[PDB]
């Protein structure tokens, strides 16, 4: 893709992560497969949770989103590529990997990263 | 949807819209149903063609682009909304809707906008 | 696809022009995948306008009818090909290009089809 | 659906009818949902067989080959109609009423329809 | 895939066999694509069917069912494999080949058989 | 659904939580929607991860599994209910919820239990 698109997409990321509650980390994703946006996410308390505040075990990160989000789409997770705004956790990584996601790119920064690297996903810092 | 992310919405919208090219409008246009971006779009021509430069018959609307995509999509565009930066041309807004689009927001202005509420599709200036 | 076969396509296509309300031009289309029908299209106003008489503004093409289609099926339309009536238009020629259409088969007779060979969809005359 | 949408739908089916090979009976079958044409079918032999000709039991009822397309699309067939030259036979019955066909119409006439209509598919000739 | 996974398969087919009426044949079906299980069957009557004691020409194979639901499902039996209780009777044999099912695997035994392997699906007993 | 078949999904659970290749506990998940199995999973290691051994943090669970291949299939997670051999821990628990599951049933015992029911998703034990 263009480089200036590859920057649209981290910037709706970020435009994401904004929307989030919580006051310690503001997390935007964003898929993208076959040149279209499918699913975004962002960190924060599942819907109908009491409580908007985050940590608490129950918030979810901007991946585990995207991921639920593509679980009741119709479209595949498989081939895409996740646009974060962060560098991923461990247990976001395990199921990056697992849903095929091709390639992420991230904003921000590291054990979720070289794992990623292991089981085939690309990485790129941006 | 929440006000704020109504927003996000329409930002993303401008985002894209300055990918374009075309020196007469940039417009973008997102897809949006059940909390979830499924298409985006901008203003320009064709993948493949060889002028870049747009005005041209042969550039497609950004609410065209949206659409085709998602007709190359699993996903259907029935009941969802379009999120545009322009009110739409009378063509455009034939198809959003046939297509079953519910809703349009646009940021900026005017017989798409009559035809697309005689049609029942809703409409709203943000 | 056997000869015999694609001469039933076409001809549905034509059951589907004479469905439409045009006294200008009365134009069918079919969209085939995978030896599979997965759409068809007329000339017309938009369900739920007003009046039925088409030239009207309003009035959708019969390719812009089954592109609809497919943004509201579950199946892309990316790898399919198009039976139409008649040779497309300019301005349902860029989207068919946008949308993947492999092939056009017409059978009644400019532009449209020189652009939609330039951008790499296939025409043929039957 | 309008009387004459109707009856091209009928005529489809017959357009396919005559693309079969089997000299007792050429049967075709067309599946209908939200205004659109899913699939297609007709009597004859597996795609690959080496006799063309068919009675024999490995030729498929034109409603087998239209489920059968079914199942590789990703549209559902449940809610759909199926419009069939022929009333169908009663394994195509069983299998149409699983299937959530909610209507179907034949053209030429009985075990099969007795029982679609203890199973609460509708049935009409036309 | 792994050996024991196989047999997992066959021993889940083996699960829904025993859900079964019939008092001559109990018989599971599994669809299996890409590491996931899209659907399942056994052998009896139409859901609301009066009797439920199956022989009757309107109880469905359980291939028929599994085939049903694929026919329901979002998801195409292109390319999928059956895991079967029974080798398949003609009948199913015929829609297995042109559902384009990859390869059955059968626990209990003959005309099906050869026929799906003269239509180039793949046959194994275990 | 019918007692015997409740019992059948789980089963299936256990006979893939007998795949997992994990010391601690040996995990199964089944998906169901609309009486069809759509997805499985069991507790272990990506797919091409080097040690199969899992406690290690690269490890799936069953539901996490079971989810990632809803988000790689066509057919959506919402309304559908989740069988697992184990109450599912808060981290499954917040995705299942946010996943628009339906029902959770499990056969063997709890933070993640309240939180799924505060959530509005349905708990039995069997
Ligand atoms: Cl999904
Ligand atoms: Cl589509
Ligand atoms: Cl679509
Ligand atoms: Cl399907
Ligand atoms: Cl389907
Ligand atoms: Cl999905
Ligand atoms: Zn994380
Ligand atoms: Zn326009
Ligand atoms: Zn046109
Ligand atoms: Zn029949
Ligand atoms: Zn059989
Ligand atoms: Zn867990």
């Amino acid at each position: 893709m263009k480089p200036e698109i590859k920057e649209a997409y981290m910037k709706t990321a970020e435009l994401f992560s904004q929307v989030s509650n919580c006051k310690r980390m503001k997390v935007g994703a964003i898929v993208v497969k076959n040149g279209s946006i499918l699913a975004h996410g962002w960190n924060g308390t599942p819907s109908g949770f009491h409580t908007n505040c985050c940590t608490n075990p129950f918030v979810l990160h901007a991946e585990q989103n995207a991921l639920v989000k593509m679980a009741k789409s119709s479209e595949s997770i498989d081939g895409s590529e996740l646009f974060c705004t962060h560098s991923p956790c461990p247990d976001c990584s395990k199921m990056i990997a697992q849903a095929g996601v091709k390639k992420v790119y991230y904003r921000n920064e590291t054990d979720g990263i070289d794992v990623l690297q292991q089981l085939g996903v690309e990485v790129e810092k941006m």
